[PDB]
DNA sequence: TTTTCACGTGAAAAA
DNA sequence: TTTTCACGTGAAAAA
């Protein structure tokens, strides 16, 4: 798709509140006869660079900050300019995430942290550490339930378990992260994923369950506990199930830390649209009545405006999503993240499976979450060198096949006339290339 | 994922009433004691096939007939015999839709058509013909609606477009479809497309329009029409949208002809479970009581089941997908039918997009829904005889600097090497290779 | 950092 | 049908 003058196209993820968010678009296109379709196609976070660098893409796309510093490195986002009056609405540390080489790419919208999801009914007394997790589940599984399923697929979930004990993404210090400095390969990150690997050895988690496989598990009252964040909320009121949302057990008698995304708001820098974009969410999204009508739909969870948080902080669920946040950390923004992130599902996976040791899989992710990627103009100087291989060996064999009279067959490859090469040149070459005087 | 013995597991597509097969699920758990999942991961028709060769994937997997062809060929299924009782209970046309070289390989579950779906207050008289759609699209907008929305991503819901005038997959001959005579290069498909890209060249539709785009338009009362099957019927009732089942429209005077899907569960040959999985599909799902749970969750269409059908036949909505099955054909079976897919969703999307003409895009389908995949013995050898070329010039090579003696750096390609040979020889090479006596 | 050669599949060709 | 060479990026090496 393209973008055009005078209507707002937004992309969102799948599990937010997509129809509470075209509420609001319904409203602006009401006052000011701008038409907005929200739109929550699969993948978008990797779909938006590529179709962006082109002019295509969405006028908006959310997405959890982490993803937007690559973002704005390719070019892809307008700087973001509100004035300071609209910037004093929201928080500061939320400014902070959407905050890339000294410039705003992003409105922030809401704070998400993971937290312990369990059942009361099943389950009075949510366990306080990750350690009793198995005792807990051979106890449910006699009663045909299982302790706890969460997605396995991706790493946001299992991040606070490896982190809990000392992983990390990429180290901080001085004032900036260290890309060379990658955390997902020390002794903390290994006791993790050792332990998430010896639930599913053990039988207590199967290492294909995903998002909708725990979600259905959970909602229907076949698993007491899962890890989750506000958007799952309302599929769970929904459900028969009564449940709470606490923190996360500890491991090795440290807290699990998550990382702490920022819902965010970015503007295509190939919009002509940028006005309206910056009406639209400063005017509509990011006003009480706005957060409230996507709340509605599923919970944003912490939202940046002041003002709507201070009814939203009232929420025992709110305060232990707080809760968990405050122990965890705010993801970076720098495009090394989605390497990061793609080292380390791989990682995950592979050790759930079986595929690779655990000590193998961490190993290899902490080199390709640090792995410098090639520049268009190394991958293009490496392409023309072959190029150019590739052409003077041709011009060469090209020229002895014209001017040789090597007595070659009527159709034969490039080695025969090499072969007849050698010889003229006083050499013997056997079937297999050996070549000798 | 493995399939273990005393347990259950199924994949079936997510816009199926996955929920309604788990009850029929739960009810063979508490009867027998096997537990059953019920999962519904995304392009498990592709998933299938590549964790079966090697004994993963579900016991059980849900799709319609088309592709179980495929997976037969390629040993991934295990043989179906029921009693002449049980198939004396379903319809025999939906028997032979999973009959490949000779043998039952799933059993039919249901029979899916899409039909034409309007909103009767936006559109109290749906159009008859394809070719007014436009002009009922203009006289919509000016009222700020739309005319029709559909899936333009998958070829399945343009197909009754382009077969209308004469399009078709592989031509059917003296009992057996020709893998190699493809139809959908001749005028008749270049018809149909055409009249849909026209469409969006018009702005009639959008060609990034997709599945949830399309729903979403209709059930918000956006698009006074919509082209889907009886799964769909149970959001549109969930919805405020009256809306009405009725025949596709004509093109050129001719009925749209859908392709006919039987939604059909084959079970899987690595499966340790074969003969729960036969008491579960036979005794448990292909029953009255079965259907209906799934039915109520999503409609199934007119299921294979002939007691059943009886009571289902009486709805107006599945009287009207029948008349448009008896408009279209049942899908092939063979293995050939994938590329066939793939081959269509390429041309309908790049003629929508603008990146191909109409002609462009169908010669290349035409060419690509015909190629013979090559067998892995053939991609083998072909491995092979490079890996040897390859050989054979770096013996040449390594024979060459190690008794050469040429002046040649320390460090230089092969390129070098060859021509020092060449000088040797009595040839002079210039630098761009350019090489004569 | 740049450089060499491996790698297996596609496009073109001859039959 | 088989055959040749192109193609660009990965593994290994030298610095
Ligand atoms: O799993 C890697 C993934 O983690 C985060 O994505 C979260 C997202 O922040 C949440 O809003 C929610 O949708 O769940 C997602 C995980 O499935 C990162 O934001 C993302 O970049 C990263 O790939
Ligand atoms: O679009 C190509 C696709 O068409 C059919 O898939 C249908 C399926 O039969 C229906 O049950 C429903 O789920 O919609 C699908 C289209 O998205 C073929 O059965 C399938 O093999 C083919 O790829």
């Amino acid at each position: 798709m393209k973008i055009e003058e005078g209507k707002l196209v937004i992309w969102i993820n799948g599990d937010k509140g997509y129809n509470g968010l075209a509420e609001v678009g319904k409203k602006f296109e009401k006052d000011t006869g701008i038409k907005v379709t929200v739109e929550h196609p699969d993948k978008l976070e990797e779909k938006f660079p590529q179709v962006a660098a082109t002019g295509d893409g969405p006028d908006i796309i959310f997405w959890a900050h982490d993803r937007f510093g690559g973002y704005a490195q390719s070019g892809l986002l307008a700087e973001i300019t509100p004035a300071a009056a609209f910037q004093d609405k929201l928080y500061p540390f939320t400014w902070d995430a959407v905050r890339y080489n000294g410039k705003l790419i992003a409105y922030p919208i809401a704070v998400e942290a993971l937290s312990l999801i369990y059942n009361k009914d099943l389950l009075p007394n949510p366990p306080k550490t990750w350690e009793e997790i198995p005792a807990l589940d051979k106890e449910l599984k006699a009663k045909g339930k299982s302790a706890l399923m969460f997605n396995l697929q991706e790493p946001y979930f299992t991040w606070p378990l490896i982190a809990a004990d000392g992983g990390y993404a990429f180290k901080y210090a001085a004032g900036k992260y260290d890309i060379k400095d990658v955390g997902v390969d020390n002794a903390g990150a290994k006791a993790g994923l050792t332990f998430l690997v010896d639930l599913i050895k053990n039988k207590h988690m199967n290492a294909d369950t995903d998002y909708s496989i725990a979600e259905a598990a959970f909602n229907k009252g076949e698993t007491a506990m899962t890890i989750n964040g506000p958007w799952a909320w309302s599929n769970i009121d929904t459900s028969a199930v009564n449940y709470g949302v606490t923190v996360l057990p500890t491991f090795k008698g440290q807290p699990s830390k998550p990382f702490v995304g920022v819902l965010s708001a970015g503007i295509n820098a190939a919009s002509p649209n940028k006005e309206l974009a910056k009406e639209f969410l400063e005017n509509y999204l990011l006003t009480d009545e706005g957060l409230e009508a996507v709340n509605k739909d599923k919970p944003l969870g912490a939202v940046a405006l002041k003002s709507y948080e201070e009814e939203l902080a009232k929420d025992p669920r709110i305060a232990a999503t707080m809760e968990n946040a405050q122990k965890g950390e705010i993801m970076p923004n720098i495009p090394q993240m989605s390497a990061f992130w793609y080292a380390v599902r791989t990682a995950v996976i592979n050790a759930a499976s079986g595929r690779q040791t655990v000590d193998a899989a961490l190993a290899a992710a902490q080199t390709n979450a640090a792995r410098r990627k090639p520049s268009w103009r190394e991958r293009e100087n490496n392409r023309r060198r072959e190029r150019r291989r590739r052409a003077v060996a041709a011009k060469i064999y090209t020229g002895l096949r014209a001017q040789g009279d090597y007595n070659l067959p009527k159709h034969c490859d490039n080695n025969e006339v090499l072969k007849a090469l050698c010889v003229e040149a006083g050499w013997v070459v056997e079937e297999d290339g050996t070549t000798y005087r």
